[PDB]
């Protein structure tokens, strides 16, 4: 039992409501301009990982636009951590499961922030099934609709706005490498990015546009009582070498090393941040 | 260059327009009767990969059921090969972007049949692009419904008919583990095949199914002249180390393995069939 | 974890499979022959026992002439001859420490004497020790698992080299821990590691020469390696951890072999086939 | 074509003998005390990929014992750059192929630096050959007893000094996942060190000893020149997707993110650095 049993009847899930919160920064963490004056979009920033990649963008340098679904005070809590570092932070609610709503958030993002130089595509919905003969053909497009799609489209969106040393960093999952039996669905969606980051860093290396993932193993994030029971809920993290799950500060230094020209010689690649998974990496 | 240029205008390409014509059967191939009795349905068997598969099950004492979109001379001319080993086969056109013809081929191959043993999951189509950009939301979600969601729907109407000792095999892609730049939403379509294998392979183990899938390299099929110009078409297969496309029958003996009890200790895998590039496999 | 197998230990490696319980099934009595490897030549190396026993066996029923190099375990090389021959083929027992360059050379120079020329080759043999820890690892079992998991492949494959021509094959036994790992066998699994990169990297250097190489990586597989390696309690437990929940049995191994050795898998060349009871690789 | 031809008759390399002179600084760089006050050694210290790393690691406040083989040059000046950022650095040569020396190396950090925190195990030789046929028992052993036996002696050393918080981090290659034709032996050391690592990785975990790895592509160091032919140094590089070798420096932050708390979740990990090569990472 690493956390207390918990549930929320609606995804995606609110932070405010978590029992405990989940750390979203290091307190000891100490920016040094690696992103400094960078334009950042970044969907699902919000909250959980995105919370933690937002705010230590920010401690970086740059400026931040957040788009969310519909969490406006999980979103300005945001903003307030953000703007704490002296940087721009716009907020852009809408459902990224329409094509449309994707191409406004980044023609948005570069009217009021001017530019856009690092994407971070990183929202996602999972819906636990115990087999595949649970998972209706509705489920399944949703799924890939927001989980998948929404990465296509908003990246397409943001070529136009893209040049030379800009980047894209998508969030896939260990599910893409080890599969999850009881989300199948979710975790095809999450090959579908692995791949897409492999292909798409192929198609813009010329280009200068770096394009990699971060594999997240179990995080405390809202995705996780919004969508598992209370009883697997309790038991989360516990299935992992370190017998923890990780928390979203954990994830962000990835997410700096791949967004600033720390990692000028990678794209391609997937950083696994997972507890100590083996996935033949 | 490896082969003569050549193109087909509509996709799915036709196999008796091509030149040379694929060679889909190893004249000295020996059936062993490896799956004797066995019950199978295989989308896209009617050409290409699923065509040799389709024999080599049948030379393996297989009864075959091919499903297809509306290549009736191709599968005409399957059904003759699989025919001349004193098999069952039995024709399923129609098309398998829509979900309940999706589970009208797993229900007719069973009253055909009588029952439903192996299934293999082969079709897909590719539409080549220069870059994101000329990736429509039309075009993506084409894609996506019949490389991916025909994979989930037909497995998941074949699970009530599926057994211990039962067998599902998947043809995902080489592009899934090596990225391909002029087919972004192909690539994804077979990076969420093969994280669906994983999954799937986990979920059904205990009720004794494997699932695993074959990736297959630069294979001379009719997906190549209807999807590439006739330029690429040309020098087709010249990038693996073998320096040649594979042909069609050089897939077969993968399925073989693979669908019977010869790999009755392997599940959740993918055997790499593609002139040997090397992919961390 | 849960029992899969009566608890039992023999304090000597390599070990000994007449001496096993239950024995070890390395024969699919249903398997049928197809001559797939017919009057093809083998030398395969650990093919006395275990998994090297069912592939040998197989390959027999195939049509090869099969050359068995092991270290000292005639009991079970003889027995491993007796079934070869009852296929109608040719067998040649080929005892040795492997662990030696030139008895590497000088087992290549037999096979072909013996058999007249070299198609196939499968290094198989290994040895593992293992420790609670990397502190518990000598130089001196560290040099030893690599002179003969790892340094026996490369002195033999290279030997074999002058006599394998456009259409020949090499396989070589690799394991799920070069892709897992393993924390009680942190020296093997780095000889095994050593293998998957020697397969990927010899494909690359033959292929032109029309030579195929491959590999097969098995997971927890009811051999005489594991009750002369592991003490009784771990082996009562063997192959609880995979998701068939259950050990390989040899004979479950023998097909991957043959579709590597056989133009079966004419296309393919540089990869591994993994066995393992459904431990996912991101294969 | 992308350095220019030149070829040094003995290895390892020298660094001042090489033009251009490889860059292991980015002026840019701004260090953030992200090792503060940690104890490393790092095995091939004085030159190339280590000597960027012993540079970045002063730079984020460590102190830093560099072993290496007699290159004392080279030593001495990475020596000057590490002191310049005002903390202590150990200089220990010799032959590191000796187990006894393996041994000594470790019981001299901790007696100069007063204890060992991070552990970075990258010394390695290498020498092409145009087959199998053409590696000796002699190079074969000798590659192997430098390449990987020293990690084991060192890091078995390690152990006793090692406890909750302390990191090892093992530098592998991308021939280990891709395979390298003219560099057999070398390939299958580098296998070797990415087994190692993922093994070790699960036997530390519950000791609190993170242990990853580093995969660099073709880097521009001394060992390119000492051991490569003037044509082949002369193209190194240009068969990577971004057409060029990377330089020392780009893979420096790889090692800071995996020695810090930054990669607290991370364990049992490749980051692969290589100007884009797909590896199913
Ligand atoms: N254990 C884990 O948390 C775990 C493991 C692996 C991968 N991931 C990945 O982490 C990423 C971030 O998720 P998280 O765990 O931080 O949880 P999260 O709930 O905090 O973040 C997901 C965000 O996606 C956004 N979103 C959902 N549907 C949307 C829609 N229709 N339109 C616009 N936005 C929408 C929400 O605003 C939400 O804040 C996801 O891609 C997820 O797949 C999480
Ligand atoms: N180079 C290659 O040929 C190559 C490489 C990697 C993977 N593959 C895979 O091999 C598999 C078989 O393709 P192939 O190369 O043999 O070409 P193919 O055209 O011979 O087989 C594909 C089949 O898919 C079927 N299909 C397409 N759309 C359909 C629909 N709407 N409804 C029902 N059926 C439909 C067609 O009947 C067609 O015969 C595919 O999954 C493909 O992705 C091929
Ligand atoms: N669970 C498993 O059994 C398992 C798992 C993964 C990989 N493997 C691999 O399978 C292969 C065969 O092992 P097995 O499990 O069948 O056990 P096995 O003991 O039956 O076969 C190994 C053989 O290696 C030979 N050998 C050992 N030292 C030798 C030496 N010094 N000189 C010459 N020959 C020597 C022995 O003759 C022995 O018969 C090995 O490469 C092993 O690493 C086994
Ligand atoms: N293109 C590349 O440079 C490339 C590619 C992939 C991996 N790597 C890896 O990078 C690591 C660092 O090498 P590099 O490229 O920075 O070259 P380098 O020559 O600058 O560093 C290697 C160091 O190993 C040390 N060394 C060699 N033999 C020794 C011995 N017997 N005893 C003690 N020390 C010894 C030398 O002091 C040398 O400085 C190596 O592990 C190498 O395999 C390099
Ligand atoms: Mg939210
Ligand atoms: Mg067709
Ligand atoms: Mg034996
Ligand atoms: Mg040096």
């Amino acid at each position: 039992v690493t956390m207390p049993a918990q549930h929320q009847n609606k995804q995606p899930g609110i932070e405010s409501l978590m029992n405990p919160l989940p750390q979203f920064e290091d307190p000891n963490y100490k920016g040094s301009e690696k992103l400094k004056g960078k334009n950042v979009l970044i969907t699902g920033g919000d909250s959980g990982i995105g919370r933690a990649v937002s705010i230590a963008f920010a401690k970086e340098g740059a400026n931040i636009a957040i788009a969310y679904l519909d969490e406006e005070g999980d979103a300005n809590e945001t903003k307030q951590y953000v703007e704490k570092e002296g940087v721009k932070c716009v907020l852009l609610p809408g459902d990224l499961s329409d094509e449309q709503h994707c191409k406004d958030i980044v023609q948005e993002t570069v009217r009021q922030l001017g530019s856009l130089n690092i994407l971070v595509n990183n929202v996602a919905q999972q819906y636990p099934q115990q087999g595949l003969e649970y998972i209706t053909a509705e489920q399944l497009e949703k799924t890939f609709r927001i989980n998948i799609f929404s990465y296509f489209h908003v990246t397409k969106a943001a070529l136009s706005h893209l040049k030379q040393g800009d980047v894209i960093i998508n969030t896939a999952s260990i599910v893409a490498y080890e599969g999850n039996e009881t989300l199948i669905d979710y975790s095809a969606t999450k090959g579908a990015i692995v791949a897409f980051t492999r292909s798409l860093s192929q198609s813009l290396v010329q280009k200068g546009i770096r394009v990699n993932g971060v594999a997240p193993g179990p995080i405390w994030t809202p995705l996780i009582p919004s969508s598992f029971d209370e009883k697997k809920v309790s038991q989360f993290g516990s299935n992992v070498p370190m017998q923890r799950p990780g928390q979203p500060y954990e994830l962000a230094p990835a997410y700096v090393y791949l967004a600033s020209s720390d990692s000028s010689y990678v794209t391609g690649q997937m950083i696994h941040v997972n507890g100590g998974v083996i996935v033949n990496g």
